[PDB]
This record gives structure tokens, sequence and C-alpha cells, in this order.
């Protein structure tokens, strides 16, 4: 890499290793559309195995960035639209609440008031039906975000319901292959275990469990070269050959709702740039990326603007993971980790790199 970018990243990550204690990191650089990448440490403690390019990481929460690009795909293909009532997907979901409430909602958590967890005693389609029938919302429809897994899991599998398709068949065949993401799964093959991080969390070696809708809300593991590949991609979605994709990734960085200075857009969340790092950084922290916000309708949503903080903070149990990218700069950058540290850290040293480079 340029010394510069060298630099940058080092004096950033190091100190940040140190602090948080991470045992194994990959960062990419994404400068002027090309890819610079940089390991620390170890992907496996106990087996002494390093961070390499090829490590796999569980993406945690970045995975609805994913979620949201494949359901833009399908309102592209014209599967779906967000103005269908979520009743037209699941004509099960009979319960009185559900009237009004749409796609748009769920993929934009502002459903009402949706859980941010599934409740671990939920598994079977039926399940989950119950679930959903049960729930009763604190808000009406369109007037407050709470981030939930519940609601974007959701859309996530709704959206692929016409396409005849499953989650995981839809995500490959649709987002991974045409990006040449080839090293990027939502269940890791037998063959790439060797390449599979542990995670970390109170000195433990873990791996996500599963759940009810993990493939939808929090389902992906890649390695820092695939994730350099989806920035590339959400940076320049002209330069995409499948049209309905181009238009899916498009359409997931629009901006639907407003909450203070952020948008939320389908998976990604936005501000203008240049952006207020404190806004960032502060606004990166679960005590408030996690709370129920009223939202400003954005009527009609405001297509992909290009001067843009697009982000997306993802974590499990034993991972911690940041994407940024500013689309009128070229500009981006992943992180990827195997503990699970604070937001607000990731958020920080992100802004250090891009802003120095800017
Ligand atoms: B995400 O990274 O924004 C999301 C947030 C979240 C946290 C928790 C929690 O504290 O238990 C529960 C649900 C959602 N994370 S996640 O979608 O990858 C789900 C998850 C969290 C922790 C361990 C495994 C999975």
């Amino acid at each position: 890499a340029p010394q510069q970018i060298n630099d940058i990243v080092h004096r950033t990550i190091t100190p940040l290793i140190e602090q948080q204690k991470i045992p194994g990191m990959a960062v990419a650089v994404i400068y002027q559309g090309k890819p610079y990448y940089f390991t620390w440490g170890y992907a496996d403690i106990a087996k002494k195995q390093p961070v390499t390019q090829q490590t796999l990481f569980e993406l945690g929460s970045v995975s609805k960035t994913f979620t949201g690009v494949l359901g833009g795909d399908a309102i592209a293909r014209g599967e779906i639209k967000l103005s269908d009532p979520t009743t037209k997907y699941w004509p099960e979901l009979t319960a009185k609440q559900w009237n009004g409430i749409t796609l748009l909602h769920l993929a934009t958590y502002t459903a009402g008031g949706l859980p941010l967890q599934v409740p671990d005693e939920v598994k079977s389609s039926s399940d989950l039906l119950r679930f959903y029938q049960n729930w009763q919302p604190a808000w009406a429809p369109g007037t407050q975000r709470l981030y939930a897994n519940s609601s974007i899991g959701l859309f996530g599998a709704l959206a692929v319901k016409p396409s005849g398709l499953s989650f995981e068949q839809a995500m490959q065949t649709r987002v991974f292959q045409p990006l040449k993401l080839n090293h990027t799964w939502i269940n890791v093959p037998p063959a790439e275990e060797k390449n599979y991080a542990w995670g970390y969390r109170e000195g433990k070696a873990v791996h996500v469990s599963p759940g009810a809708l993990d493939a939808e809300a929090y389902g992906v593991k890649s390695t820092i070269e695939d994730m350099a590949r989806w920035v590339q991609s959400n940076l320049k979605p002209l330069d995409i050959n499948e049209k309905t994709l181009q238009q899916g990734i498009q359409l997931a960085q629009s901006r639907y709702w407003q909450t203070g200075d952020m948008y939320q857009g389908l998976g990604w969340e936005m501000l203008d740039w240049p952006v207020n790092p404190d806004s960032i950084i502060n606004g990166s922290d679960n005590k408030i990326a996690l709370a129920a916000r009223p939202v400003k309708a954005i009527t009609p949503p405001t297509p992909a603007v290009r001067a843009s903080w697009v982000h997306k903070t993802g974590a499990t149990g034993g991972f911690g993971s940041y994407v940024a990218f500013i689309p009128e700069k070229e500009l981006g950058i992943v992180m990827l980790a195997n503990k699970n540290y604070p937001n607000p850290a990731r958020v920080d040293a992100a802004w250090q790199i891009l802003n120095a480079l800017q």
C-alpha cells in the first residue's frame, strides 16, 4: 500500500487492538477504488492460526446489508413491493395488528416495536407464526424506529417468497455469485472450516448459535477480500452488470426515514457527508443505536446520495465488525475482529482512517 495508507491504518489499529484486547483483526481500505489489506493476530488462539486475507469472520448484523440488497434486488425484479402489506406474503398472519404493516416497515424497523431478538424458544415455521401473531405493537406503523432482528429478519424471509428459492439459495445466486463473493457463506462448508476464525467472549472460543431468522438478520460469514469487494460493489453499483442487482444496491441506500442526523436504508444506515464524527461515533453506541426513536418519513425516499457516510456495525457474541464508505470519494473501510468490542471504538477508528485519506 501507499505509505500514507499504511501509516494511518497502522497508527490507528495497533492501539485499538491493544486497548480492546482483540485477538485477531483484518482491515481493508478501499482508496480510489482499489483495496488494501491488513491483518493482525490470531484466528484461533489455541491452534496458533494467524488471521489471513482468507480468514472467515462472523459479520453479525453487517449481514443485514446483504439482506437489504437482496430485498432491493427482489423489488427491482418486480417480485415484491415495499408498499405491499406483510399479509400479501404471509396470509396466515391474520391478527389485526398487522393491518397497515408493510414490507417497508419490516425492512426499516418501523413496524411499531417488533423486538430486538426473536425469542430462543421460537424455531419452527409454526413457532414463528405464533410469535408474530401474538406480538402487540407499542406504536402505530411508521412512527418509531426500534432496531430489531425480528423486523428485518422477517423482511428477508418474506422478500424471497415469490422467487421460490430458499433465503440462502436466493442470496447465493442473486448476490454472492454475481459479485464474485466466493468465500462468503451463510453456512460455512466443511471445506472452508480451516479458515473459520473462532470468536472470543470472556476468553472462550465461540461460534454463533443457530436461531430463527439467523440467516436473514445475522447469518453471514466472510473474508476481508470478499468484504472489500462488497464495499466496492456498494460504492459503484453502476459497474455491476446484473441489472436488478445494480438497482437493488441503489434501493438499499435510499433514505426512507430520518432520526436525528441518521437516515435508514435497507440494512445500510446513512448520514450526510461531511459527517460530524461525534454524531456517528456517539451515534454508533448501542445507547442510541438500539433505542426507541420517533422517525420522520422521507416522502418519497431520497435516492442514494453520493455525499454520504454509509455504514453498518455488526456483532455476534464472539465477533465485532464495521463497514463504512463514502461514495463521492470512492473511499471505504472494513474492520473485522474476533471479539465483540464497543461500537464507538470501531467508528472512531474508521473515521480517523477515512478522514485522513479523504
Ligand atoms: B447486530 O450486530 O446489530 C445485532 C444486535 C443484537 C444483539 C443481541 C444481544 O445483545 O444478544 C441480540 C440481537 C441482536 N447482532 S446479531 O443480529 O448478529 C444477533 C446475535 C447477537 C449476539 C450473539 C449471536 C447473535
